[PDB]
């Protein structure tokens, strides 16, 4: 079955970085929540019981239709939450692996044209979703923004960085200000650590 | 161009019913607002600058698209928002006029029924957009759900009732309840002579 995962940092740990603890209390231990257990219960006697989260997001992934099922809603919601999490952290001026770095340069000139982009996709997605960097298919970097809970494994991509622009998000720390947000996101809550270990 | 229209109401007339004046401040006077100025800015010097909110939904609408265009997002928003204000109103135990009561026992065996219904749809409708009761082409009474800022002028169909399930229309005053939401906004919100007035 989906498991919630527990954050790799207590609930407050994000508050001096613009991320309040009402913020992780609501988004992880009950929006996450709900991913799990409607997940679960709508895989419970189907063909994906016993497969993983992967599998399961990639199998049930409809590319010819505007809404997808409830099963690929909560499973990559699960997927994507799971990955959220990791890619933040506490501490002030968290460091960025050479590695990273050097491949964000090779591939938008600059780490300031990175987070310009990823901030403008994230803020150019029309309702609830998701913003990322990922490695494409040539193993280029690209930015990318998805709806509701599609992700990079819908499309053979490897995710290193996704940011949720659902407004359950951001709305109890910024309200309406998403680009506040997502600058806020890139210049304080990214463990960039986390991101470089995915490449 | 579009005008943002004032509230039928004071700004805190909702809130002894569930909705705050907070949420209408951020509600109305900035999201409301971003999609009449965002919208001009998008349709000045197209096509479109002529034409009617409803003209423009229609024209712009493509059929069977996860993501519309910038200028239909903000015109399909900006009509969705100005029929949401005036489907609500202030007092307590609102009535509910005779045609419209006989017209939604027929169609759903009862009010509590439809209630249920509509509720319903508005939870399931996976991220962010509407619920709706609409009067069809065939004329007959239903319940629909749509993303984002798609609406019933999209499918040939009236608007009876919209409610809206962006998170901002009610992450203020119910978080993640949005069950809670759906039901107080049926039970305490709703102006049901507007609503009866567009049949
Ligand atoms: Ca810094
Ligand atoms: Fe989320
Ligand atoms: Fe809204």
């Amino acid at each position: 079955a989906f498991e919630l995962p527990a954050l790799p940092y207590a609930h407050d740990a994000l508050a001096s970085l613009g991320m309040s603890k009402e913020t992780l209390e609501y988004h992880h231990d009950l929006h996450h929540k709900a991913y799990v257990d409607n997940g679960n219960k709508l895989i419970a006697g189907t063909e994906w019981e016993g497969k993983s989260v992967e599998e399961i997001v990639k199998g049930t992934y409809c590319a010819g239709a505007v809404a997808q099922s409830g099963i690929f809603n909560n499973a990559s919601q699960h997927w994507n939450h799971a990955q959220f999490w990791e890619m933040m952290g506490p501490g002030e001026d968290k460091k960025m692996p050479g590695a990273l770095e050097k491949a964000l340069v090779e591939s938008f000139g600059s780490v300031a044209k990175f987070k310009e982009d990823f901030a403008a996709a994230g803020a150019g997605q029309f309702g609830s979703g998701w913003a990322w960097l990922v490695k494409d298919s040539d193993g280029a970097l690209k930015i990318t923004k998805t709806e509701n809970g599609v992700n990079p494994l819908c499309f053979g991509q490897t995710a290193l960085l996704g940011c949720d622009v659902w407004e359950h998000s951001y709305y109890i720390d910024f309200r309406n200000k998403r680009p506040a947000y997502l600058t806020n996101f890139l210049d304080k809550l990214v463990n960039w650590e986390n991101v470089a270990s995915r490449m």
